[PDB]
């Protein structure tokens, strides 16, 4: 492990970082003032894994804008809905939860049961995909429920995005005018409050950034983190998306790679 860790740490550009972990790394660093992007394999497909939940929540918020009170609707949590990863919803088996609280749960803990219950509210993966298309994203696609959506095969586009497509979508949805201001700010706040990314992009980013992010992973080789970076001193935000497949290294080393993406990005912003 020592040499791999050392090579990861020594990598000062994305191509070298990819090589250090013998992986496939997709990164977009997007300057929202200019539209300029820097990165690596920006237009190759990667499994979204849980990073899609950002846009499931956005789908809910968008529908709520035309169905006021949707966010206060209560949804039963049944024993049959519960999955291995259900850290919030497991406490509510046999009772119900508000749609808003399911949205929070699925962003900040990546609760899989919460995501499936929200899929049921909005009309499923097809509804999330229709939301993405209407927002201007022709690339990203939601196709399956949890946990099957975390499968990936090369050439199978189900539940995939590209780093550049997800970066642009984060800009339009979290910063732009796809949602009404109150909705987009609620979504931003959930991303800011995320609890699952402390070892990933956040670990490599300095204190000058307020970070909102959403992580994802699977059991084979995938580890992802997508983030919005607000300068606390003011100025234009940046977006940083990072998708990794690297089966030759450990789960914990995959986080160390994403942390290093953060370090490289911070230096490239300068």
């Amino acid at each position: 492990n020592a040499p791999t860790d050392a090579a990861i740490t020594a990598a000062s550009d994305f191509a070298a970082l990819e090589k250090a972990c013998a992986g496939r790394l997709g990164v977009t660093l997007l300057d929202t003032a200019s539209g300029r992007r820097i990165g690596h394999r920006q237009d190759e497909r990667f499994p979204m894994c849980s990073t899609f939940k950002s846009m499931l929540a956005a789908t809910v918020l968008s529908q709520a804008e035309r169905m006021p009170a949707l966010l206060d609707r209560r949804v039963p949590v049944g024993e049959a809905d519960l999955l291995s990863h259900a850290p919030v919803t497991r406490r509510h088996a046999g009772k119900d939860m508000t749609v808003r609280d399911l949205c929070r749960a699925t962003i900040i803990t990546s609760d899989n049961t919460a995501a499936n219950l929200l899929f049921g509210v909005v009309g499923g993966p097809p509804a999330v995909t229709a939301f993405l298309r209407a927002s201007g994203d022709t690339v990203s696609r939601s196709d399956r429920l949890e946990p099957e959506l975390n499968s990936f095969a090369k050439g199978d586009p189900r539940d995939t995005t590209t780093p550049a497509a997800m970066a642009a979508t984060l800009q339009r949805v979290v910063l732009g005018e796809v949602l009404q201001p109150a909705s987009r700010q609620q979504l931003a706040d959930w991303l800011i409050d995320n609890e699952t990314g402390d070892a990933c992009l956040r670990a490599g980013l300095g204190k000058r950034w307020r970070v909102g992010d959403k992580t994802g992973s699977n059991g084979e080789d995938a580890r992802n983190d997508i983030a919005v970076l607000w300068p606390v001193a003011g100025g234009a935000p940046w977006v940083l998306t990072a998708y990794l497949q690297a089966g030759a290294i450990s789960y914990e080393q995959r986080a160390s790679v994403l942390a290093q993406v953060g370090r490289i990005a911070d230096r490239l912003i300068g």
